[PDB]
């Protein structure tokens, strides 16, 4: 049977790719509201969104391994709907970090404006 489980090594790669895409939605959720205005379960979304964290740049190490690897025996790159996954993920990672600091600029600005309209039209 292990012809058969050598061309797996594929849809191997893919259990990590679906774990890593979970794992990545979780921490996202965890990310909007530890930033978000109105959160002001404090210990526990740390907590979570901690563990979050330490196991991303782990699930991240081991995927490059195998697809380093598995790039090496194929003589292919490993592609995802069209991308180099490791990539696509390195562009998760700025998206959302772009999308952190738009959204930190944004209230900012809003804090600013309503800061010098109650200075000259609070009661």
């Amino acid at each position: 049977a292990a012809l058969k489980n050598y061309y797996e090594v594929h849809k191997e790669l893919f259990e990590g790719v679906q774990k890593w895409e979970e794992t990545w939605r979780l921490f996202l959720e965890f990310e909007r509201k530890a930033s978000d205005p109105n959160r002001f379960n404090l210990l526990k979304e740390e907590k979570q969104r901690a563990k979050l964290q330490k196991m991303l740049p782990k699930l991240e190490e081991e995927l490059k391994a195998r697809i380093e690897l598995w790039e090496q025996e194929h003589s292919k790159a490993f592609m995802v709907n069209g991308q180099k996954f490791m990539e696509y993920v390195a562009e998760q990672w700025e998206m959302h970090r772009l999308e952190k600091e738009r959204a930190k600029q944004e209230r900012q600005l809003k804090n600013k404006k309503q800061t010098e309209t109650e200075m000259l039209y609070g009661s």
